[PDB]
């Protein structure tokens, strides 16, 4: 990749700044334009991209530098001498290792590399490793204690003792009740092969990796490390065994689940500080099941979940920066990056002020959905798709070659757990215009960021001025940001919610505002967040659902902010309570039609109609070919649909391949209203008053807006969601 | 008409011990009582059909019969009270959520001394919030309503009577304020001498949840009721606490039958019928999920018209246990004017005196959870069948007055989460047939499971008996003495202690013969507190007859985390090598032998069985693979040295996948097809601690052991595993 990049915050209003970094593989300075993105799906039967050059509001050529991306979860203790005394060093862990066959995984070590002194106590599928720096001279010493680790708690440690000239490797299995319970341990005579350190040879402390030069990341949870200074006063050592004079350091992970600190509890407070965002609020050794929140029983919760891939702020230098001027108009934009024939978008959003509307709608880029979904190597990117990629000039880089920029929300870690956590302080390929999601066999394969311009262009080419806020936005203002505008609309794809968005959308509602949910599957999972550490959202994947993976039992509290995880009917919060449908069955990426129930031609908004012969209507689009497809939501009363509902059409003749959402089956053969699961399979456009003032108007489809420009924006679906409109700013 | 039935207090007792049985008989002669030990209970012609051991010579008495009613409905009883009220008035409210007003009139809360006609009862309806008022011995009672049209919402509900001002006013409004048209109504009516300040002798209970004139049982939820001597509805909080006659939290004591009262009168009350604590009140947020650390989020109870539990019906006769009884599966045979009826009940062996190398473990929990399930299949076709068979003739589907199984829902649509066994259990008699099986008997738990007792007897295997309810009480150590355990068809419900006790026996060394499907799936919780009372809450997922609410995860009955066991960290195959994997209708199919399985070690197992395939048979649907499936999955603990010896095969098209094995209807957690589910694999495999464990994944494979009188591969393959695990 030439150039990429990445933004500290996605959006500003007036007079606020955004930074951009910038990574660049050229020996020459890169240029930055500024543009509005107005559509950016490059399919040649659709729009194309399509952009507004402002140059003049800003450019700039900035010089450039190479920045790497470093993936890899660990922890650092800074600030601290090198462990050892003339009568020896003894350190260890309870670990519990989910990776071994992934090569040498550090669990702790402190390593001066320019003097070759310190140790490191690592893992392998060859057993426990010390490994002693021996000088400036020799080669290190390496003591193997040989065993065969499963994925299991252990006891891990090594004892330098000069007293008794030994060196002590060793590892117990916890749980002594098993069959064949491990205990080995390796002897080996010390011989002034190590003496006690000097004041110069001090170095950091890592613990789930070594800087020898960083590498060896660990996978697995680690507990309770600790390091002493003398012998206690075959059993594992641990923290407890020492008389705190000995002690010279001794975390417990469970202060402080919800930070990036590991506490030291001896006097010398040697704190530390977590790197690239490992999964704390998971079980510990001492968890029996009796306890399930990590707030009320932090010594069930005493481990922390390391991951050789993990990714979060790549800490990259700001290039340039960026101040919205007054006049600047609220829009999605991205500044171009360009160099040696190479072209990148980082994009972000003009916010208008609170209270001040620029215009009479206001749009929600569901930023944390994007978030949520950044950088999924969905493993897809064959051949005819790579060859696609070229024919349509799309962007030209996917996860799939690019393992580097991590990995998303939907995709396992390297040792087979669920990815919990997504940075936007890293470059988001798949927040790109013009980027590819499927080879589409009838339509673009376009998502999120890039699906949601069919709707921006096609408000745009039908005379509708927009505002846009996103998620992040209404994080922060709540819903008094949404208040002053006629009607909301959302993207195509608003799964991901925290309680304060979901709360901005139900307050407007209530203030007697328009609601327009323009795709399906929306408002499904909840996400975690944090002020203490901007940049991640958190997603854990309870209970059930239509999921990726699954959390394990007594992990379903968010570390971030300490709320239940999961889906939002499992917070009882139903998508149908805040816009009549709910998701209710998933296929491939494929649309179908819908069929008007002319019933409702009569019945209050039926008149939305107006204008679509039928009975028929929507076999098309840029998204699979049907305004109808992929996702689908339907009514249910028994989850909150108002009774006041008009369901306006529902969709049919969908393939096979759809099947149920699995959260609203009680069986494989029973939904929770006692149905055959056949009936989910459908997605029903709905219209009704909320009784605030407004109306509530849904597509439950998140290929809907994928055929609003079909036939040069001329089309049954064009027509309908200008009546929506046109009704909404009345 | 049921002519005669009962239940026990106990269903069993070692050595020494007494089970008491209480006997509900409507005929005005006495009635009979007989011990008979049971060795096969399903009618089924083409089975060996009923066979019992007549006892009478151990135990026979003669009783005299009484009708006991049962009734249905929880309520809350405050008695040794005086009658509420003073010369300024009355005052009394409560927070509810009604969840069924088209049922009829359901008190919130009353005070009523019928032979003086005095007292109050305000009750709901689809016709508003009614006051009633005792007027005096020559009148009727004084009635207001406050009309208005509740939804299923939180709502203040008030009532006072204002001597001073001459006022009676009945009041509601609801509890969210910023829905669109949140509901405000009340009724003022003149008071005029229609009312005075109660005598110290129109004391009365008061009562929460239903009436005394029993009758108007409450739906719903109560929060807060109180009682003290624009507008807004009057709370506890809004009176100083000497003018507060009681105020109760239903928060305190979440864990008991007991509601406090916080004021200094302490007039406290006891729940009956068992209702649902444990359970959300108006202050939930969603920010708490567990009551034992916010009791202020679940500051209310759930009442049923249809709860049930302890008939209190008085015992008729007591057994105790002699010491020359050998232990088995006995009942006490009743009989009156031509009408019979069983109370079945275990003789359970002396710890660490075992009287046999096998012990079967009776699995009462499932029993329990499955009791009266009324399926609404009880038509003329079975109803016919019963009788040409001479079957147990009572269903729950006509008998409702017999109260409802945790897989059924309430009169309200919420799940029922408790199931007693102090009341007549249909579902637990000899030649009790569950379904119309068109391939065989339809015959489930307690009777299938005589399947397996009648072919052990047979085969010559002397067995001792054990159940649930011992392994809870008395542990591995109950297990140890035996060389293997063998269960039932069907052990699907257990608690911490009960897979305790299975998993220590297996570190003791023992062998265990898993002889059922779908076993070791959901928790139940249970307390001495309660004793009789089990407790299931489906949460998170899973096959399931209902759903749980989120944030009522956590039992009431014992603080512990419920539902599915894999979410509680404690997979089937963790215990037995499979775990359920496929749900279908009742209907069996055979299995194909693995052809590798004879060579590597527990393949003499298969000695004797021609193959490949075998089992295409039986009395329960027809087929010794079938309605529910087990089989092996390496992600959730299937041990390495599992040796698979057979699969089934060829399961209808009505068979499907285990929700809670799923990531999506296209992928399970393993990332396979769903359809490599179905299928039950029969597997064996050493437990590293000196004994191994086989099972079979199905629950009708005992329902194959008597085909062709006792001779055929099911039978041959049982042989040769308990031979084996004798030895």
């Amino acid at each position: 990749i030439t150039i990429t990049g990445y933004s500290d915050v996605l959006s500003a209003g007036p007079g606020e700044t955004v930074e951009f970094k910038v990574s660049s593989k050229s020996p020459h300075p890169f240029t930055a334009e500024l543009v509005r993105v107005i559509h950016a799906d490059p399919n040649p039967a659709g729009p194309g991209m399509r952009f507004e050059p402002l140059g003049q509001v800003f450019s700039g050529t900035f010089a450039s530098f190479d920045k790497p991306l470093l993936p890899g979860s660990f922890a650092r203790v800074s600030g601290v001498p090198a462990a050892g005394s003339a009568a020896g060093l003894v350190a260890g862990a309870r670990i519990r290792p989910t990776a071994l066959a992934r090569g040498d995984q550090c669990v702790m070590s402190q390593w001066n590399t320019a003097r070759h002194a310190g140790f490191a106590l690592l893992v392998s599928e060859r057993g426990l490793e010390l490994r002693l720096g021996a000088g400036t001279g020799e080669p290190p010493v390496c003591v193997l204690c040989a065993a065969r680790l499963e994925v299991r708690w252990y006891d891990v440690w090594f004892a330098i003792d000069t007293a008794s000239n030994r060196i002590e490797v060793g590892v117990t299995e916890v749980d002594g009740s098993v069959a064949a319970p491990v205990r080995h341990r390796t002897l080996q005579m010390l011989d002034a092969r190590w003496r006690a350190p000097h004041s110069d040879d001090a170095a950091d402390l890592l613990i789930g990796a070594l800087e020898d030069g960083r590498r060896a990341h660990f996978n697995g949870q680690i507990e309770a490390p600790f390091v002493a200074d003398a012998l206690p006063s075959y059993a594992a050592p641990r923290a407890s065994d020492f008389s705190t004079d000995a002690l010279y350091a001794a975390w417990d992970f469970a202060r402080g689940i919800d930070t990036l600190k590991i506490a030291d509890t001896t006097p010398h407070a040697r704190h530390g500080t977590l790197q690239n965002l490992p999964t704390r609020a998971v079980r510990s050794s001492a968890w029996n099941g009796r306890e399930r929140c990590w707030r009320t029983a932090p010594a069930h919760y005493a481990a922390i979940h390391f991951h050789d891939d993990d990714l979060h702020d790549a800490g990259w230098s700001t290039d340039f920066a960026f101040t919205v001027p007054a006049t600047l108009k609220s829009g999605a934009y991205a500044m171009r990056l360009s160099v040696d024939g190479a072209t990148d978008y980082l994009p972000f959003y003009v916010r208008p002020e609170l209270g001040r509307p620029g215009a009479p709608l206001v749009f929600v880029a569901a930023t944390y959905t994007y978030q949520a979904y950044a950088n999924y190597a969905r493993g897809n990117f064959d051949a005819a798709l790579r060859d696609k990629v070229g024919r349509w000039g799309a962007y030209p880089h996917n996860p799939d070659d690019h393992p580097e920029v991590g990995l998303a929300t939907y995709n396992l870690h390297s040792d087979g757990s669920g990815v919990m956590f997504s940075s936007r302080l890293r470059p988001m390929l798949t927040m790109r215009p013009g980027f590819l999601t499927f080879d589409d066999s009838r339509g673009s394969g376009c998502r999120h960021y890039i699906a949601d311009s069919h709707l921006l262009d096609w408000l745009e080419h039908e005379g509708f001025s927009f505002d846009v806020v996103t998620d992040d936005d209404l994080e922060r203002f709540g819903a008094a940001l949404l208040e002053p505008y006629a009607a909301v609309l959302t993207g195509t794809h608003p799964e991901y919610h925290t309680a304060a968005t979901l709360d901005a959308l139900a307050g407007y509602k209530r203030s007697g505002g328009n609601l327009a949910y323009l795709g399906g599957n929306g408002f499904y999972w909840r996400v975690g967040r944090s002020e203490r550490v901007p940049g991640a959202l958190e997603v854990r994947r309870t209970e059930g659902g239509v999921r990726a993976w699954a959390a394990e039992a007594g992990e379903y509290f968010h570390a971030l902010d300490g709320e239940y995880g999961g889906l939002w009917r499992s917070s009882a919060r139903t998508p149908q309570q805040l816009v009549g449908v709910g998701f209710s069955s998933q296929g491939p990426f494929e649309g179908s039609h819908y069929r008007v129930l002319d019933a409702a031609r009569s019945q209050p908004g039926g008149s939305l109609l107006k204008d679509i012969a039928g009975p028929l209507f929507g076999g098309y689009g840029l998204s699979g070919g049907g305004a109808a497809g992929f996702e689908l939501d339907s009514t249910e009363a028994a989850d909150g649909t108002p009774a006041n509902v008009i369901i306006l059409a529902r969709s049919e003749s969908h393939s096979a391949a759809f099947g149920p959402a699995l959260d609203a089956l009680l069986s494989h053969t029973a939904t929770r209203a006692r149905k055959t699961p056949d009936t989910l399979i459908r997605s029903e456009i709905v219209y009704y008053e909320t009784g605030y003032g407004g109306a509530v108007f849904s597509v439950g489809s998140i290929t809907f807006c994928g055929a609003l420009s079909h036939n040069d924006y001329r089309n049954d679906v064009s027509t309908l969601l200008r009546n929506v409109l046109i009704r909404f700013s009345r």
